[PDB]
């Protein structure tokens, strides 16, 4: 069912049961939310999702204690992918009266899961990717990406490759959910926000390569 955004639980991050969850954990990214709302979960283990809030100011969706990030691991062209997604419960844009649910994601693009050199880095804004190829070092803490997530006037939220520092948050990734969890983001509607690691996640990674 759809339940209050505040009764989604957080997931919390399980250890890394193979090869594939340990490259996750590893090249988790960094989030700097320069304005907007904090990121949420989306799901719980039951299947249950979160009906978001009114457009209608993000005082609503500041709680640090409910951060969530997602992933789902693949491969396209050759290149390993790890794609890293966020939920907030509105895009509330610095000007303008935003929608219900915002969804985001980042790929990190691999040269292959054993030597694991990053060698691009894609962020999602409105339609289309942002793509750093090679990846800026201004970009990478470590292995860290450095993104952003922010509204500019008059526009609604995008992410963005920053030099800022970031928060972390506890991952989940779509390969530890349970089934009931995988099934509730492949069906679920979540207006102008769509979940972009369901079926739809090849013609994603598609879109982000940096051709
Ligand atoms: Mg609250
Ligand atoms: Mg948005």
């Amino acid at each position: 069912a759809v339940i209050n955004h505040d009764a989604v639980p957080v997931w919390p991050q399980p250890e890394p049961a193979d090869a594939t969850q340990a490259l996750a954990v590893r090249f988790k990214p960094q989030l700097d939310v320069v304005n907007g709302c904090q990121p949420y979960p989306a799901v719980d283990p039951q299947g249950n999702t979160s009906g978001g809030l009114k457009p209608s100011q993000a005082a609503a969706c500041r709680d640090m204690s409910k951060a969530q990030v997602y992933s789902r691991s693949g491969t396209y062209n050759g290149y390993y992918a790890i794609m890293y997604s966020w939920y907030m419960p509105k895009d509330s844009p610095s000007t303008g009266i935003g929608h219900r649910h915002d969804w985001e994601n980042v790929v990190v693009w691999l040269d292959n899961a054993a030597s694991a050199n990053i060698v691009a880095l894609s962020a999602s804004a409105h339609s289309g990717y942002k793509k750093s190829f090679p990846a800026d070092k201004s970009y990478l803490d470590g292995i860290t990406a450095k993104i952003s997530y922010k509204s500019t006037w008059p526009l609604d939220h995008e992410l963005g490759f920053t030099t800022s520092a970031g928060k972390q948050q506890p991952l989940i990734q779509w390969e530890q959910m349970t089934q009931a969890a995988r099934d509730a983001l492949e069906s679920t509607d979540f207006g102008n926000a769509n979940v972009p690691f369901k079926s739809n996640f090849q013609d994603k990674l598609v879109k982000a390569f940096f051709q």
